[PDB]
């Protein structure tokens, strides 16, 4: 798929494209949807430039089009090599998402006094 | 003149159309072209939306164009009458920017012992 978080930032208009079951589950999918652009930010972010206006710029850009953090230019993702594999970014989306939604249901926390 | 920060937020072309004489004058030229986003980002980031894409989006709209934060929506500021005095404005640029810069110029700092 595309690199650069640009595939997770493509999948947000299948989220738009969600019906909820209730209003927590409505949250859980804004939840999700915001979570979507922070890998493409993150990368923004560490290369001196502010990750939101990138982010905003990708998203009114055509499908194919992402952002070059290195060249810190938009450009042709397919064509500049730019590619990430599908597995790792699924993995990856899929053991934060398991984890973490499940650490936010918490309510006590029981640790042990420290000796 | 315009209200929400937009009114120092027209200046910016003002300040792309200088010549710096050396490369700390530029230093110094960038320094007062980026800060004159923050007004208008914080009036916004008060109002729980992100400041620089709303600020990206007024400089890419017309010049009476502006963000009305308290319907959270782009309007005629004009017309919709959120518009400052050119006074305040430009006391509180010159009065920020006297204080700041001698302020830059710091090596080293005495300070009375705490008793
Ligand atoms: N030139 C580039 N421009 C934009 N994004 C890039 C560029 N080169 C790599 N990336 C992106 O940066 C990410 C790679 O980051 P990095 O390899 O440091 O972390 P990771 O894969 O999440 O984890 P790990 O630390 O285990 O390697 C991928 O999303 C990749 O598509
Ligand atoms: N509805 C609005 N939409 C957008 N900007 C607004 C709106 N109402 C006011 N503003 C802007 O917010 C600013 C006013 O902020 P505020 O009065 O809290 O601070 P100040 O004038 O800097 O200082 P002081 O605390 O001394 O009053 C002005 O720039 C004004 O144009």
């Amino acid at each position: 798929v595309l690199g650069g978080g640009c595939a997770l930032l493509r999948c947000i208009p299948a989220l738009d494209s969600l019906t909820p079951a209730n209003e927590d589950q409505k949250i859980g999918i804004e939840i999700i949807k915001r979570t979507l652009k922070i890998p493409a930010m993150t990368i923004a972010k560490n290369a001196g430039v502010e990750g939101s206006l990138i982010v905003e710029k990708i998203m009114q850009s055509s499908s194919e089009v992402g952002y070059d953090a290195m060249a810190g230019d938009f450009v042709n993702m397919v064509e500049k090599g730019i590619i990430d594999p599908t597995k790792v970014v699924r993995t990856a989306l899929l053991d934060a998402a398991g984890v973490a939604s499940l650490l936010t249901t918490a309510e006590v926390v029981v640790t042990e006094i420290p000796k």
